[PDB]
């Protein structure tokens, strides 16, 4: 266990390999850099991928850049984190939430 956690940016050409293909859980961050909920809750982001990166890795995907992708998930308010398991969506948190109801939403993933 590490004092920095990972970050990639996904695209909808690396989503396949780099989500639905992982074998640690994916969070994905569906935001864009206009948006004032993704911004609050990036340090919260960063904290969780350090502290449970054991667990679960955390990944961005920009809807701007990526539409797809959001499209295909049905994204259409941001942030949303859909956690990604075995190439589909196992939980979905929709809106910016404090670091600690993100951990709470998260928990059948990273309590064990």
């Amino acid at each position: 266990s590490h004092m920095a956690g990972t970050l990639k940016h996904v695209t909808d050409d690396s989503f396949e390999q780099d989500v639905l293909k992982n074998d640690k859980p994916v969070l994905v961050d569906f935001w864009a850099a206009w948006c004032g909920p993704c911004r609050q809750i990036a340090p919260s982001l960063e904290a969780i991928a350090a502290e449970y990166g054991d667990k679960i890795e955390i990944v961005k995907l920009n809807i701007d850049e990526n539409p797809g992708t959001a499209a295909k998930y049905g994204v259409m308010s941001i942030p949303t984190l859909n956690v990604y398991q075995g190439g589909e969506v196992a939980k979905t948190i929709v809106g910016a939430k404090p670091k600690a109801a993100i951990v709470r939403d998260l928990e059948d993933f990273i309590a064990d």
